[PDB]
């Protein structure tokens, strides 16, 4: 599976090792995929979707918060655990994404693994609550969303699935059901390196592509949904981004960080549709602390200074941008069969390279 | 059972009806509660939790939008489906409040019960998405709020329950577990009639009361809670306000009205603990809609100028004080069993009843 | 001048050695007065305003960034400089209150007066720009807003003063013909020390009082207004508070502190009028820093853990109650000229300390 | 002067008759421009700057309310009058534009000229506060802005000179002295007309672009910066958008579409630069109403639904980056004089023809 620097499409800077979110030392990323082709019992519609789970510090034996902060672009979707984010700062355990009706399921299958996984911090006499952070995009088109195919066990799957290294792309974890630009979307990701202060750190994302038309569509600044204009779902008949870093930023920091992902996803087009629940987290996983009720009243925090962040900005946009592109390119055609109302296809390489080429953009 | 005003506190104002929430016409609540003094089979603590339900336009056959506005006062809690309220400026189906660890299930039963309760909407061709208001106060210390005692058929049971009339308070659906300034807190509802442009409507208040410590307790301006100090938890060892009204109200004065909870909750003496998921929601039932995919391009819509609004400023603030206190007279004593660590006791009547009559505040 | 403690009223915890903002370590306070009792050549009604210059870190020769939060209660009014603080975290240079058309004047001076102040900072080849905080309180009962009669020097003195010491209350600076609950209002200030981690801190507060309705006062928990019901402005024809501490504090954590501000506010009777401008912000003077352009990379910041932070938001709540009862004491009669429409009174001491005592709070 | 469609840019849709904000009905636009090239006695360097000042309705011989929303990317610059748009959800009066020092002075200004333009409300016995809205981008590197040479006189000739019809732009108003991704830059504007459920409105931009460096620039998605890299401000030693539509929106509509500005001035390929004061405003011409005070309590409004909106989204993004790209095009050189340390040049029209045209995107 080539990604999209190797069909020569024109990508932006020097990345991590493997180009993607785990790039950010101890982040793990594990996925839970139900392709399924025929309806389950007393259903009419086929089961396409999936869980995505994306665990900082891995590691560790305790939950370590993470700072963070969130851009509500267009708030027709669901991201829990947003007010703690606000108003404390931080969240701890994973970020994990779904569909948008497995949201409850989701959120009641983490609870009840973080009480399991972080026993000797939750099964004690400490008065501790949970609060994680469960998002979604809708793959209504592809799967049968009310017949809530996601179960505990398939969110369970995904969080023991965890790991370091490569991460899969296009339609796996909670991307596997999802259509970008009127072709096949998903799962993306990406990551980028920048110096800052004679030190260097990781910026990476990883996005769940779920959004625009296809008349929208722009590639390397090419408006390729103007020549590509077959097989659209319409003619037939949201994004989730996460931002993770090792930079040393404070909330109001991360706040402006997550903000420049709508930026990100402009890059590819959209001018952030009505429908699209198009809502932003970045976090840092520096300055690691106990959580607050084990913490010492005060901390020792590292914060960048903000005069050189333009260049963590440029590289929080481009790694959006490659990460929507990836999940682009990495997607499969699905659909088509006696159940489906769609055949939603993954976008063509040649036809893409060829119109790419005619503009002078195919490196 | 006497409410706080049959004891002769000195409140504010002309009630509605029922003095509740169900003063305002259409809106019901339904109620699961659960109080076991045994341990479930494998656990260790008592299931001491519940679910309240709230639902606006309780006989529509189809979901009815409901412009709404929330505040998050401090955000150490979960309140689910804000970001659509936030920039859709409504939300559809009802407000469900249960314990911390409840909120999944909730989410996932309430999904299911609006896919099944509005079938003719839902299960059509349309791509319609739901995402409910679901939000909690942490009942750990009464409660084995890590064996996850509510199911789905506790949450299906008081969405089954709306009623309008008389609404039970005290240790009832999600505030059964609940503690207040270190007395037995719960649920507790409070309604105001005011004159506005001659016109009459109300406002009634829910809420789900956890929050505060003793030393705080001021009721009717008397500091209660210097003169009545023993039997805390913290010895023997958050609040959800739901704001509804018929007034003609946009959502970006529904926010307004949602913050002047945080002047409601200062009336019994909190400064607003850390610990404190102090979340606060406000809708109206005016200007009925038909749901965006099947209104028309332009909607006419009726609303207030805000002149006049501060005599719905102070109705709101009086019904958030009488629906805490209120809560507190309606609770019962809780725990005290071999398998708790703490009895925590509902505030005395005849003691409260002597000292403000100490201070001339007996009415 | 007697102060509400020195009339026996029940006053909450330990103060710092003025009782006053200037108890927080190098906060000085200016203030520029203007009251006339004759109209100035071509008005009809005299002037009777000022400014309020609060300057953190008096003795330093470049400005030092201070963190910073805000909490728009209401915002019917004006404070400039917070797009910065939301964002970036903090302001530099001083807090400026005057009336509300003078907002311009005193913006323009305060640039003005820094470029010359810190002339090393900014009178060099540095592209660095200004944005001070101002913000108003509207005076236009007894004042003659129309006729801008506040001038550039008369913000310039403001600044000139500003000293650490004893705080004068009432008539004075932007509070000068300030109204509240119908009684004479203006300037008032308080503080607490609080142990915080074997470590000792101060709050300060210092408010502009122009808010409320006679009907709402409450004092000392007494509804004083009920009891007190002559001279009020209605039957003859806005509150900006600032929050100082030197606990180290990030910007998230500061916008909380801010809010609780709204209680504060609430302690003496208000809902939170309309018309009101209640607009609330807090800093820090902890984590002394270079500015932008002269800071390292990385900067090592010291913060709070949040679980002790109650007493730190009770001591906030508290000493804005009683800056805000401290304005009123302080406050002198004004009007009732043959140019005036009203008289306004200030509240009456042995009248007042008579109500308390027949409810038990006179101290 | 031909403007960006007249040199074969390929814009995008229809616009309105001057491809103007002057294209929405009744709102005018003036200038004071200021353009000296030597410096004024007791200065070092010359002034060039200005005022530009937008007004809505501006045949009105009473002020009229506007609903607008606001969208603070990076609050790293000023603009007043957000606080009651944000919770009453309009403003009164112009939008003025000028450079960071002179936002006080145009306050001062604005104010003194609302309360003589409109004196049958001002001059009355009504107690009425006005709380403009003026903003800012920073001129330091082609103006003596610490010279404050914008002066109360004028402001007023901005105001007194606004007019329908065609827009100046470039070096002209607020936009003077102003510096655009290392090209000169300054005031720009364009609108779009759109059809919404049988009816037609406009949406027009006024943009006062100061943002960018040379190596972010994008035309028509072109790279343009990597292949003009001569004459940067770097070798040689922040963007105000205001949206105004006739579509009638609320207030959380208009905060929505404020928002869409962040993809208009993302597609000319800035990331969002640290030090860029990016803050963006729509406004609303529909709904007309009297001011609070002379309002009946009930008023009846038009708001649109929202699922036909992509349209008006895709329209602000464009409308936005024609602006921009628009003042370039008008912008004149500037500097280069005994007294400067730059010389900024405008973008040379023939050499950027020749870089789209091998690209294949000159029309």
């Amino acid at each position: 599976k080539p990604r999209a620097r190797d069909l020569g499409l024109p990508f932006t800077g020097v990345t991590g090792p493997y180009n993607a979110i785990t790039d950010v030392d101890g982040v793990g990323v594990g996925f839970q995929t139900i392709i399924e082709n025929e309806p389950r019992p007393g259903r009419k519609r086929p089961a396409r979707s999936g869980v995505t789970a994306i665990l900082p510090h891995m590691q560790s034996e305790t939950p370590v918060p993470v700072y963070a902060g969130v851009h509500r672009f267009n708030g027709n979707g669901e991201m829990t655990g947003t007010h703690w984010i606000e108003d404390g700062g931080y969240f701890l355990g994973p970020v994990v994404i779904t569909n948008t009706h497995g949201i409850g399921m989701a959120h009641h299958a983490t609870v009840r693994w973080m009480v399991d996984r972080y026993a000797s911090t939750y099964q004690t006499d400490d008065f501790l609550w949970i609060m994680p952070v469960v998002a979604e995009t809708y793959d209504g088109a592809l799967n049968d969303i009310n017949g809530f195919p996601v179960t505990e066990a398939d969110v369970r799957k995904a969080l023991d699935n965890v790991a370091s290294g490569p991460v899969q792309e296009g339609n796996c974890g909670g991307g596997t059901g999802m259509i970008t630009y009127g072709f096949k979307g998903g799962t993306g990701t990406a990551s980028r390196v920048v110096e800052f202060g004679g030190r260097s750190f990781t910026i990476g994302a990883l996005v769940q592509a779920n959004h625009g038309q296809r008349d929208w569509l722009t590639i390397a600044g090419v408006p390729v949904g103007q020549h590509m204009r077959d097989g659209t779902p319409q003619s037939q008949l949201s994004i989730i981004v996460v931002l993770a870093t090792d930079l040393p930023l404070m909330p109001h920091q991360l706040k402006r960080l997550a903000r420049r992902a709508s930026i990100g996803i402009g890059r590819n087009g959209t001018p952030g549709g009505n429908n699209s629940g198009d809502i932003f987290i970045a976090f840092s996983t520096a300055n690691q602390r106990p959580m607050q009720h084990r913490s010492a009243p005060f901390l020792d925090v590292e914060m960048v200074n903000d005069e050189p962040l333009d260049t963590v900005y440029l590289a929080a946009v481009d790694s959006v941008e490659e990460a929507v592109v990836n999940a682009m390119i990495a997607a499969e055609d699905m659909g088509g069969t006696p159940f489906d109302r769609l055949l939603v296809q993954a976008i063509d390489h040649e036809r893409l390279r060829a119109v790419l080429r005619q503009y002078g953009r195919l490196a």
